[PDB]
């Protein structure tokens, strides 16, 4: 029993990450196969970090502009393009370490895990979710730029982000592996505000699950309710809506736990009515929402990789 | 800016892991060079749980009763010691994969990286601290015994967590990889039960450094207190003592915040007599005290956001 923030093991992505130079600017890429993946920023100055002209700073780069180093290895670069806003390099050799992987695009409220690399080199590994307002609330510091997410089925690594970003409000942007942003931002040193986030009602509802399983009950009630008087509630409370499609999704630990998904919903609602009466969940003092009902399901039947 | 629970990569571990069988019995073990370490109960049978006499139930075997497997490789045990409460069976092959590492004893309050496994395979990875009361809070089920805890500072693995039992309360209690206990436990199904655990006062300190350290001071106050003041008000609140030692290990993060270690203890017993007041300190509700100040300085900024 227990239930902790779990990210996956990331031995098969530690021996992908790799570091990049162009100029004086150093970054962290993902080598896999015979291409180093990396932000498209790595090829500016800060002049031009506020109105980038990506395509004409590019076609002023050449393959000797990039330094490619594994561990204490050179890789040769020799081509380079750009897809959306990640930069693509070409080196001489395949990465002889590369997993089984394909790279997806992640929806919030899904979760992944960060492992957060400098100067080519893994430092740590923590849990993220894809906030409803496309940021995550990651660790990152100068130099973590092309830092990457994933998550793990079986053998293969299905990559889903890459680190470009810092808001103001401290909290993360970035991109999916083909370059394409994760929310309405830019890579450019512009004030850009993360809008007002919500909290994922279908995880929070997952981690009640997580929490009868271990033993925390209290929360349970006689009443139930429908999802149109539910999502009123929810609304009420700047949770996201709740679907037909999420009830669906709870099956399993709905079928674990022998507790019905409106069951649950009505003791979330009085939660949220009530607060919880300086009790705790899980260790909890508030209704955590970075946890999917598959990373309930996965942590409390110990799935392996 | 950020901070979360922040774990080591865990690859260095992964490839140490594999699954050993004896009997019945499966579990995880840890091949370094050619020794393969596990718990020692693998030996055990359904009648030995209660009081096993561990050294005549090992006298019985034979290296071929011991099954090792490295992923999909039968690895030929050719010997077995047993040390204290961990079993080292010694293999014909070294382990190519084998890091850097050391086994350290860790004390209470530090913290470490958990690998948990099943059957040789990883299935996570995650944070803990070694509670004032020798217990951890791990997510663990059966299958999960042998599964290690480690630290990599500086590109060398620093084993110091075997996994072997899970109490009454539904929290963990293992060995040192010499096979000692952390804490009163032992190997057996007797009725345990851990002490009456408290709070980690440093860590709960560098915690709030840590805040400052990312731009958040609303929690501090006018006040400073003396040490003992302090810890008389602290332990109405079951949080440890807090010793000079400590004060000494929070005095870099001190230095980077410019606020003195007792001006930050007067902050934090009012925040045990006030509570948080429908605010949060870097995402929690709650005061968190599995953050050590090592871990804040190796996971935080050297600037502070003032
Ligand atoms: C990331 O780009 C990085 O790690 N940079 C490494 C070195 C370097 C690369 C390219 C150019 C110069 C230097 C960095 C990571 C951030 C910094 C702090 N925490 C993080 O996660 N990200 C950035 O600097 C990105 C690149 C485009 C602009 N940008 C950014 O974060 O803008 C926010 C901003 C800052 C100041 C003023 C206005 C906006
Ligand atoms: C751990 O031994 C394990 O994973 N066993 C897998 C298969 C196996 C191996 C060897 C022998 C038998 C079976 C197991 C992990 C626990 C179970 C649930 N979560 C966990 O972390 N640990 C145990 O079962 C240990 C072994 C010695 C006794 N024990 C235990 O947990 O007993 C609990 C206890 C009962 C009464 C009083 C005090 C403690
Ligand atoms: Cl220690
Ligand atoms: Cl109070
Ligand atoms: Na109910």
């Amino acid at each position: 029993s227990g239930f902790r923030k779990m990210a996956f093991p990331s031995g098969k992505v530690e021996g992908c990450m790799v570091q990049v130079t162009c100029g004086t600017t150093t970054l962290n890429g993902l080598w896999l196969d015979d291409v180093v993946y990396c932000p498209r920023h790595v090829i500016c100055t800060s002049e031009d970090m506020l109105n980038p002209n990506y395509e004409d700073l590019l076609i002023r780069k050449s393959n000797h502009n990039f330094l490619v180093q594994a561990g204490n290895v050179q890789l040769r670069v020799i081509g380079h393009s750009m897809q959306n806003c990640v930069l693509k390099l070409k080196v001489d050799t395949a990465n002889p370490k590369t997993p089984k992987y394909k790279f997806v695009r992640i929806q919030p409220g899904q979760t992944f895990s960060v492992l957060a690399c400098y100067n080519g080199s893994p430092s740590g590994v923590y849990q993220c979710a894809m906030r409803p307002n496309f940021t995550i609330k990651g660790s990152f510091l100068n130099g973590s730029c092309g830092s990457v997410g994933f998550n793990i089925d079986y053998d293969c690594v299905s990559f889903c982000y890459m680190h470009h970003m810092e808001l103001p409000t401290g909290v993360h942007a970035g991109t999916d592996l083909e370059g394409n942003f994760y929310g309405p931002f830019v890579d450019r040193q512009t004030a850009q505000a993360a809008g007002t986030d919500t909290t994922i009602t279908v995880n929070v509802l997952a981690w009640l699950y997580a929490a009868v399983i271990n033993g925390d009950r209290w929360f349970l009630n006689r009443f139930t309710t429908t999802l149109n008087d539910f999502n009123l509630v929810a609304m009420k409370y700047n949770y996201e809506p709740l679907t037909q499609d999420h009830v669906d999704i709870l099956g399993p630990l709905s079928a674990q736990t022998g507790i019905a998904v409106l069951d649950m919903c009505a003791s979330l609602k009085e939660l949220l009515q009530n607060g919880m009466n300086g009790r705790t969940i899980l260790g909890s003092a508030l209704l955590e929402d970075e946890f999917t009902p598959f990373d309930v399901v996965r942590q409390c039947s110990g799935v392996t990789f």
